[PDB]
């Protein structure tokens, strides 16, 4: 029960992005966490601090490119 | 490859997510559809329109519920 | 036989990659690509053109932080 | 969790070179390790103090003959 | 009908590591004879027939393991 | 792990022989025994300590008759 | 439907074999072939010529050793 | 593991035998048995001890009718 | 669609008997045939004019 | 291994009997049953305490009409 | 295109019957041919003129 | 292992049927169900309680 | 094989709404005298109908509507 | 391949009596939300209608009476 993510990377595209999924506090992990599923099945963790991220996540939401 | 969720639901509180996956359009589905795991593993299907919908999710970024 | 890496991603740090393979050109792909395997287990794409990238290989052959 | 090269061989040429895995150290092993995988499928150790051994890594990045 | 198995020669082999030495001669298959050696580990090597080491090796096995 | 070759037989023809492998002694067996496979697909075991049959093995590396 | 046996064999111990069958000629093959089944499984070849073959075969319908 | 052949029969001709196989003693088996296939497919049991069918035997190995 | 028999053997017990089918005469094969099938599976050819062969088809009827 | 013939039948005329097979009792049958295959290929059972069938049978083996 | 029976036989129990397929005449056929197939698998040809095959027939369409 | 008629039709004439199966009870079906297959090959459903169904099948074994 | 003839030798009746899958119209022309119905229930078996009848008229103006 | 989904991604019209060959009807359940109409022309090309229509409705009535 630790955190699935070590660390986080960044330049992920919006077009590529198959699943997103939001992982938040508790005793498993010390800080949120977001790992992002790509179309070809390649995990990647995301920051969710960073500005692009979230732009990315209310974009999802709304309609895709 | 069908869509995952029949239906949307409502009344989901933020203390009780322990994770909300967010699944786009693509040939798997007509529209954007959001998918929120309970701490208990009970899913529940999320409306990405909603007005609560989008500020639990920003709100899980940033900090706690 | 289709490239395995849609996109680059950067912010990789040397301490976490547990395996780093180079995968040159041919038939399979276009253009080379790095794929970069934690210790967690998750994999990760990388840029050969660029400079970090290069410098973290050849940091991996003389000795590890 | 054993070391995965009993030995080191020489004399790999580029060409034959399918894939190029790079093992450093810790737990796993005492040293860092270089696994080459040819076209034919068959895996082949390398030394990563070697000087052809790091002039044939820098050669898969830049780009092929 | 099949191609060579090897597409190249390496050397440095031990024959302390050496689990099997397997000789395939010429023939349909290949132009030349091959040798694969598959260590104690699992993974295979090619070798040189025409090698000083690799014929030493081979005859050394025979003989008695060190 | 037990020795693959019951007993040795002789008389074996350079010509007949599509491989021939030589397995060293160790856990797996007291001595060293020799497996060669002909064209047809016919195994056959083999004494290391005979002179026709080092005499046989020498040969297939030189040339084939 | 040609013949099983390349070439012929010698050296076979009574005790060792399994089983041994004997083809006689026809279409299928210009002589008569024997082919004995150790008990390890490992088929051998023999011939029926042989004074020593003779020998084991009427020895294994009187009584085995 | 049990024995093959339940009984013996006899008035075998040698012009119908396609193959003979003799199966000694062992855990097998508490005494040896002869399976001998005709030219149709269909096999028959022999006695070992029978004269006929050691006659047999031997005939097929000097050479057919 | 020839003769399924290339030739009759004897000695069968009928204790080991697990099916015996009598195949007549007709375009398939010059003469009547017996093939009685064995417990463990072999199968193996009977004589129907041979007298053994014929009291142990008559045996099997009525009773082992 | 259950009896093949829940019921006998009567009126075989032995002209259309391409083959007929007596299968004893044992742990597969209560009773002994007699299963009769026709020309045309159907099977059809037979009572082997019936007078008409130990007729029938006794014919085949003589000769046929 | 010839008929499927060879010939009718008799005994036939309802309880036995899974199945009862009634060809009638044609080109196929000179006479009108009954053929019963059983629980097990096993069919069996039926004579239309007998008085047992009709009150079978009629017993299965009522009730079992 | 259902029941291969989901509904009964009617109208059916002698002339045209090639074929009429009588499926009785059991556990494959909760009541019989008849099953006519035309010339053509198109297969039709029948009801056993019917009237000119029952005419139909007896007139078939009698006579066309 | 029976190449442009008519598909359906007779009618048959009783159809019921819910049952059928498909219901296909093949109008006047070469391959037929007149126009036939050929209905196809969800087990499989095809059955025909008469364009003419009161009933498959109103069978099929309720299928377009809504079942 | 698309297994029980709808066959028609959409409706066309202008379609003419005198070129359709057979039009069947599909109505609804697992296989589509709503019912849809395939039209087959003589040349073997399938259309799709629209069942609501009234030109649809009014040539389905034509070929059950006559062409």
């Amino acid at each position: 029960l630790r955190c699935q993510c070590l660390q986080t990377m960044a330049g992920i595209h919006l077009k590529n992005i198959q699943s997103l999924c939001v992982l938040p506090s508790g005793p498993h992990c010390t800080q949120t966490e977001v790992i992002a599923t790509l179309k070809n099945g390649r995990e990647a963790c995301l920051d969710p601090e960073a500005p692009l991220v979230q732009k990315i996540v209310q974009k999802m939401l709304k309609g895709v490119p």
